């Protein structure tokens, strides 16, 4: 009976991320436009639903204490700057998070129109983002970028919150990281260096031998083993973003999960590192520029909202 | 026998446009890389040969005067700034412009990623946008855009240089402005008057009638006719952009034309004006940004580039 | 007037190469079958007109002197084997050669189903390869195969005969080359080395550096200069076949050219070498099974057949 | 009549390096053994004369300022530590270096045994490393290391002070560096890519051709060349050591030079780079661990050593 956030999607080749803050005083303004957000998404994208058009609405922790009364989610907190030995992950102020994807830019561009002049003047949009997507699902370092995304059980066990927290039950957190990794050493570096970094190949992607694979590889450092013998996985649709004129060559990470624990023990085994392993070899290129923690609640959390505290 | 550069190709739903100048003394460096850009076209398009990747090469007044020996073409000029009543036509300088079409954004992007590191340091970008495309070839401001392009004959006359300039029998000439349209003015004006600022219908484009439309109207102020009786037309790839991250809703115009004084006479039907109609409806909501005018050369003139003075 | 084979067609995503020697004393059932060529195509690729079924008839030297009374083609000779250095290039009897391509895999398997089965008994088919084609335009070594063709007029000089033959006005000549390379040496050469061996980058296909590249790289080697300047440039459909129940991982080689002259220039820079480099690179992986010269007509030749001798 | 220290020596199958700093308030007690130790290796090295025990003394800035009066050499200062953009050269404290080579290893074990207890309790040592010597010369990457140390005049010249500073006329200037460069990645590496990370070949040791070596290889970036068009060379005595039960490979490095802007030099050329190639390639591979300056005084300096301030 909760229906969730269409966070189960495929990977579409075009993706706007949106990242504003919220001006002060301006609550009640956003809570107008809230449960008209999946009004505006069937209305935009049913010209050619065969394009897809999901938003996903994501609401940070000031935002949660500003606009919505009750309860909170648990684990719901500041994103937590990660300043470790030498890459640190730095942590933007940003409210709410709009997550828009589908088969065009345009339909995204257009929805994201409707979006904040649906609450004009209660917004600044901190972080504009035109993710598009490269030729079989790579990104700029050239490796083919989320082919370890579950399916199915051991997909909604990973991102659906159950009744762990019943008050939001469905609903995950995201972990948003605009990187601006250069291309200058990257592109001088051979390539089995870089399957070193990786973790995986980088024409036909597949996963290395586990002895050959280091320590301080990628899929090396994010693969996360409990203690029972269960692995967590999350959900990212990390798009590719950037621009020539600046030189800029970034992927926009964003990771979708039950709980931030799992996606903050990723980044301390990327930036913290393990024990052993201290850094991650992805993170020699690739530096952060943004970061922010947010909550998607359920459609039925934005079709009735809690009222305005 | 001489093969023209690919203007003649439909809008295809993304686009790359490059206006970067040249730096002082990497003349020879965009040498090198100028007969490499239909290798790099034919290297990368080739994978899914179904995107159909054309890049446009053009070079304006100063580059030709850097880069080429020899000849020059006829009108080729500075494009000169329209100060006109109430809107200006500004000038920005920009030597080489690189026009970018594909079925998808990705192989633009990779072949612009390609072109500006075959010269790597000649260069500096001044102009960086990512030209999408809208629902039914839209622009921003709702109007379908770009439905009286020529075909056939009445095109390739409309484009292409015969042999009154012979030694550049096949090529065009270039007229980028990128507009910064407002929509706050044109989404609270209405529907009726909106088509009394474009001159057609919006919904379904039909033109209107002759008595009906008015004289300061935009397709009414761009047709040109001659004294003999035919009409001059050119061939326009304007294709949309914007950032919402700063508001921004712009056209990207572009028009390729066989000599600039016809898109010339049309800029002054614009901003100079009719005698009667000294303003274009248009150019109440949209302000140009940049100018600059260019020339396509053949591809066999980047293939046989005449010997650097 | 001449009609030409459509040689001039894209690469499709699946194609049929069938090389069938005609048995002794079965001349008039092929003379039945050749002007049935063209009617059956347009009998079968009607059927769904957007897979663009399209056969190209080829046919050798003894096929030639046993089928057409009259004149000849003046370079069309059974296909000279290289006995090489090191590498031979075999020559199998192979009288007509079958190309097909299309869309998909089935109505280029039934048109080759009613091909042989109207000349049913006249022949045997030596070589069956049902080519089928990779990611974006790969090959089994995994690099883009045959971006280099040319287009318009650059590649009808370089396929069609002019009057330089006025008998044979429009029509070209085959090189087919069955290669078998093994991929057990190819996948544990690491990737740079094979942009030695191939003189193209692997995964976005950008040609070297001129001093970068090997002298004895397949692109630096299969290039070829005049002594007025221009190059000589064939048009090669080489589609991947192979099967894995024998290990078999091959690229079914086939151009298209005005003279075999080019194309057997090509194969001594390749076989035979060049004088400073004697060995292309691509033959120490690559043995060639089969091969074959032959000769297309036009359509209106297949229309209008000299009479049997 | 200045008498230098045996640094134009040939490279010894053992080496022994000792970076030790002088403790608080010990000043004269080093004072009493420096003048002793070319007594030490005249007494030790006499056993067996054909082992060519040599001591090479070198004193850092801040042992310079506390044990000697009177001059200072001119561009003796501590390490200037090279934080690069990816790679770090660190700079320890180390007031003092002993360098000591010979034939085998026990009598330079014998020669530090009787140094450092000359001096007892006045110091402590900060680096202990046996450097060993390879199968020809060479190190743990494999390839021959030092063959291009100038002879005769071209490298008196190139370590020797003359009378540009004319109070240490005679006496070199030293900068170790103990790298700890991984295998697993070097070892997976393919030979082809490694003589692009090097410039010059594995086995044979020829160096490539200047257009087929690479800008940013080492021998590539560590060849310096002025603006006469004379080139200045330094003479490193690179020995590897290593300790497998840590896994540890390392080359230490150390060079002598004439004046520390040379080698200095060679190091933004490696750390910082050029500023088209802003790494070098071992760097990758080889991350430095400690790092010092020194200065080697001639032996007269030794045996007359000026009074202790
Ligand atoms: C710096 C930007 C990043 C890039 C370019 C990047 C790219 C990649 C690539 C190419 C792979 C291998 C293909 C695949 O399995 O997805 C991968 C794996 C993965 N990445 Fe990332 N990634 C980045 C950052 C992150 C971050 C910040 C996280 C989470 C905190 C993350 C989580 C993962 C996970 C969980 C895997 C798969 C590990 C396994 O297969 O189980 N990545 N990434
Ligand atoms: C300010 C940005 C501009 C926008 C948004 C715009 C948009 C449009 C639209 C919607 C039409 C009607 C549909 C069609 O016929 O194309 C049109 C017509 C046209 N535009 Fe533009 N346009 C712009 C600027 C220009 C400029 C600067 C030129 C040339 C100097 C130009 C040349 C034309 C021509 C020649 C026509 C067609 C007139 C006729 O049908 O014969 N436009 N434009
Ligand atoms: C052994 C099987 C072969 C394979 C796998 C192969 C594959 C390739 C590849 C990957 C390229 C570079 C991409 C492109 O430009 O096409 C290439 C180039 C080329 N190949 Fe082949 N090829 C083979 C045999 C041949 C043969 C037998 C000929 C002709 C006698 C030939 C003619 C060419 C030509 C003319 C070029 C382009 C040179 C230039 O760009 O001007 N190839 N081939
Ligand atoms: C990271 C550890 C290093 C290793 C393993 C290493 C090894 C080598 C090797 C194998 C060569 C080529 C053979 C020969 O010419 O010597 C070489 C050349 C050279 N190295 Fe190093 N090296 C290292 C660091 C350095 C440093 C730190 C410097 C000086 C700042 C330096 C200075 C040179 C010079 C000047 C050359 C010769 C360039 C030319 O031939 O003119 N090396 N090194």
């Amino acid at each position: 009976a909760p229906q969730p956030q269409p966070v189960l999607a495929p990977l579409t080749p075009a993706a706007v991320f949106l990242v504003a803050t919220i001006d002060e005083g301006q609550e009640a303004t956003v809570y107008d436009a809230l449960p008209d957000i999946s009004g505006l998404v069937r209305a935009i994208g049913f010209r050619d639903p065969a394009k897809r058009l999901s938003a996903i609405t994501s609401i940070g922790s000031d935002a949660w204490d500003r606009l919505f009364s009750g309860p909170r989610p648990a684990e719901l907190h500041p994103f937590r700057e990660i300043d470790g030995g030498r890459h640190h992950a730095p942590a933007t102020p940003g409210d709410l998070l709009f997550h828009l994807r589908a088969e065009s830019m345009d339909v995204c561009f257009e929805l994201a129109t409707k979006l904040v002049e649906a609450m004009s003047g209660a917004i600044t949009i901190v972080d504009e983002t035109h993710g598009f997507r490269f030729f079989d699902n790579r990104d700029l370092m050239g490796f083919v970028d989320g082919t370890e995304n579950p399916d199915g059980n051991l997909a909604v066990v990973a991102t659906q919150i159950g009744d762990e927290d019943p008050d939001f039950a469905g609903g995950c957190y995201v972990h948003v990281q605009k990187y601006l990794h250069d291309m200058a050493s990257w592109n001088s570096l051979s390539v089995e260096e870089q399957e070193r970094v990786i973790g995986r190949t980088k024409l036909d992607d597949i996963e290395l031998d586990d002895d050959v694979k280091p320590a301080n590889s990628h899929v090396a450092l994010n693969v996360i083993e409990d203690e029972d013998g269960n692995e967590l996985k999350i959900i990212r649709h990390n798009m590719p973003f950037g621009e020539i004129g600046k030189g800029e060559f970034g992927t926009y990470y964003i990771g979708y999960s039950r709980t931030p624990s799992v996606t903050e023990r990723m980044l301390d085994n990327m930036f913290i590192g393990d024990p052993p392993g201290n850094t991650d070899r992805i993170l020699d290129f690739s530096t952060a520029i943004t970061g922010g923690l947010f909550f998607t609640p359920t459609v039925d959390f934005l079709d009735d909202p809690p009222p305005l505290p």
